[PDB]
């Protein structure tokens, strides 16, 4: 584990690449048991579900919640810069959920 050594340093210079640095070929390392630092983009996947069931589309709005069958690929990364205000937020200040 030597690449190790190079995020024990923090140098900025490696902060250019992970272990190697290849385009499509560490993306298959990115969540696998591949070497690489396995520290890339951590996505939840299931396999190919038939899509009739439900629909989701978490593309943009997920509609219907009591769905989220196996189809659903998210991300999970650091919080970005994140808008003001965060207008595209619903309202839920209330901790019991409203019904
Ligand atoms: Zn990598
Ligand atoms: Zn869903």
């Amino acid at each position: 584990s030597i690449v190790e050594k190079f995020r024990s340093r923090g140098r900025a210079q490696v902060q250019e690449f992970c272990d190697y640095g290849t385009k499509e070929e560490c993306m298959k390392a990115s969540d696998a048991d591949r070497p690489c630092r396995k520290l890339h983009f951590r996505r939840i996947i299931n396999k190919h579900t038939d899509e009739s069931l439900g629909d989701c589309s978490f593309l943009n709005t997920c509609f219907h919640m009591d769905t989220c069958k196996y189809v659903h690929y998210e991300i999970d990364a650091s919080m970005d810069s994140e808008a003001p205000g965060s207008k595209d937020h619903t309202p839920s200040q209330e901790l019991a959920l409203t019904q």
